[PDB]
């Protein structure tokens, strides 16, 4: 018997340990301006607000995992590499940005719940 979940959303719980949670994400697809470069040299840059007229076609596809510590929370939860994030802290992060889910992971308080989507797999039949 047994199976790698036959239909349904995957859920993984993590416990706040050493700030991090074993696994990690990948830096957000930078969104630098094509032509500009005329604002300070070494300092933050305005992000929020701007102008609801054109709006650059930003990427923001998915979070996607990077690595999974060896002997951490995620590792236990059953996380891995390549697993894409769909939900976070029972919070719908569909239209949310990586900068959002991040806070969620940081606002995990005690534990940090996540959710991915396992693909069809089966090395053995049984």
């Amino acid at each position: 018997g047994s199976s790698g979940s036959s239909g349904g959303p995957k859920t993984v719980t993590l416990k706040r340990t050493s700030q991090g949670f074993g696994f990690t994400l990948r830096h957000f697809i930078v969104y630098p301006p094509e032509s500009a470069i005329q604002f300070s040299y070494k300092d933050e840059e305005n992000g929020n607000r701007g102008g609801k007229q054109r709006n650059r076609l930003e990427p923001m596809d998915t979070i996607f995992v990077k690595q999974v510590k060896e002997g951490g929370p995620a590792f236990e939860a059953g996380l891995c590499t390549g697993d894409r994030i769909i939900k976070v802290n029972g919070e719908s992060v569909i239209g949310k940005t990586y900068s959002q889910v991040i806070a969620l992971i940081q606002n995990s308080d005690t534990t940090l719940e996540l959710s991915v989507m396992p693909k069809d797999s089966g090395p053995s039949s049984g």
